[PDB]
């Protein structure tokens, strides 16, 4: 009933090393990653064992923190917007699918805060 997740490698697009990826990487995935309401965000929405049958009938773009760190290791970005379209995607998918008054929401919403404002200091190329 799952999806296969979002590509995280692709021998045809192209790959480079910059400052900016780096910092998304070291700075930026892992203060989230290491947050207290990281974990529901950490692997692809499993909508067999979270009993969410109409999850992937709701979401047809699907995006997870797991995704975004297989993409920042395997060089799948070329660059930073790429990855902060991927992170702006899985805080919409929680805000769309959930009622506003659902915790994940305000997990989303904390996340998202602490997001916006390592994204503020990003340094230049
Ligand atoms: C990405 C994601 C994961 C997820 C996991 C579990 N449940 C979800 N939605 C609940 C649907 C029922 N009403 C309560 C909702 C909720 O806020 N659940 C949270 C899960 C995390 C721990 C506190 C309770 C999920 N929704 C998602 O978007």
């Amino acid at each position: 009933m799952n999806p296969p997740p979002p590509e995280t490698s692709n021998p045809n697009k192209p790959k480079r090393q910059t400052n900016q990826l780096q910092y998304l990487l070291r700075v930026v995935l892992k203060t989230l990653w290491k947050h207290q309401f990281a974990w529901p965000f950490q692997q692809p929405v499993d909508a067999v064992k979270l009993n969410l049958p109409d999850y992937y009938k709701i979401i047809k773009t699907p995006m997870d923190m797991g995704t975004i760190k297989k993409r920042l290791e395997n060089n799948y970005y070329w660059n930073a917007q790429e990855c902060i379209q991927d992170f702006n995607t899985m805080f919409t998918n929680c805000y769309i699918y959930n009622k506003p008054g659902d915790d994940i929401v305000l997990m989303a919403e904390a996340l998202e805060k602490l997001f916006l404002q390592k994204i503020n200091e990003l340094p230049t190329e």
